[PDB]
């Protein structure tokens, strides 16, 4: 089988990508940050605090006749921007573009963080990082990749995020017209239960390739691109009054500047991010001074190859026996 859902952001700076996804019976569509950094399929629902619900589409379980709550379980997490989110669980049918899970655990929040009430726009996320990070207690679950796997024509899904523009998630096989040239592949660790890998370097614009080894995680839950202080100081020095801000929280540049692009190395392969992709607009409502899409990770504890970078390719989650990542040109 395979499934094929196409996939918008959220705003006009790509801030994030919703993916609609129907669950129970009848269907019940979410749109959903579909998030390769983390393994929890988790939903606005009827028992979301009223407080904490501001605009999104919720799930109610009592409507759906394949819904059956998972006794005893709850689940708790806390992601890299200070977000947050818990609640009970429920096994339920759940699928996207046309590619259809049963018995899929669909986690109703009970409570959220500010930010995700906040955002109207996103009804949950759907995590696709290996089931080891699912936080579902006592019994952990797996993911809507990991349950349909088997049934995949080809164990794998990819992601090809657009830029301003829809995009699309497919799953089970690989579009041959969607990406220009061919996929060079790479080597995965899932030692954290990320889809970690390692670039073999950089370029700023123009200039000269340098190889160095950037361990990183391929996210799509994460909106910029954080690199280490080195590479991203070298990045920001290529701009005109370019500077880092303690007061924003990152490096700030000139809302009048034309930006450089940023080359990343797979293998051999050099992935282009557009300078126009690297524009956050201003920073606060009238501003004429910008936020950077290249961020430095040092205070992270990761790189994180997060919507920027993953939108200037067409990007291949291979689950295969050893699972690995394919970067391509698009
Ligand atoms: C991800 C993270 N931070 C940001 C954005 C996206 C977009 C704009 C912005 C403006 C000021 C500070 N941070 C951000």
């Amino acid at each position: 089988s395979t499934g094929s859902a196409t996939t918008t952001p959220i705003d006009s700076l790509d801030d994030a990508y919703i993916t609609p996804v129907q669950i129970g019976t009848p269907a019940q569509t979410l749109n959903l940050d579909f998030d390769t950094g983390s393994s929890d399929l988790w939903v606005f629902s009827s028992e979301t605090t009223a407080s904490e619900v501001d605009g999104q589409t919720i799930y109610t379980p009592s409507k759906s006749t394949t819904a059956k709550l998972l006794s005893g379980a709850t689940w708790s997490i806390s992601y890299g921007d200070g977000s947050s989110s818990s609640g009970d669980v429920y096994t339920d049918t759940v699928s996207v573009g046309g590619l259809t899970v049963t018995g899929q655990a669909v986690e109703s929040a009970k409570k959220v963080s500010s930010s995700f009430t906040e955002d109207s726009t996103i009804d949950g996320l759907l995590g696709l990082a290996f089931s080891t990070l699912n936080t579902v207690s006592p019994t952990q679950q797996k993911t809507f990749f990991d349950n349909a796997k088997a049934s995949l024509d080809s164990p794998v899904f990819t992601a090809d995020l657009g830029y301003h523009a829809p995009g699309t998630y497919n799953f089970g096989f690989i579009d041959t017209t969607a990406y220009t040239g061919s996929i060079t592949y790479t080597a995965v660790s899932t030692k954290q239960g990320f889809w970690e890998w390692t670039s073999t370097g950089y370029a700023v614009g123009s200039g000269t390739f340098k190889s160095t080894s950037i361990d990183g995680i391929a996210d799509t839950g994460t909106t910029l691109l954080y690199l280490p202080a080195t590479v991203v100081s070298a990045y920001w020095a290529q701009v005109s009054g370019a500077k880092s801000s303690s007061s924003v929280g990152g490096y700030v540049f000139p809302c009048s500047a034309t930006l450089p692009s940023f080359t990343f190395g797979v293998g051999s392969a050099r992935i282009v991010i557009p300078g126009d992709y690297i524009d956050f607009g201003p920073i606060s409502t009238g501003s004429s001074s910008c936020f950077g899409g290249i961020q430095s990770s040092a205070g992270i504890g990761i790189n994180i190859f997060g919507d920027v970078a993953l939108k200037a390719a067409f990007v291949v989650f291979n689950g295969a026996t050893t699972p690995t990542l394919g970067f391509a040109s698009k």
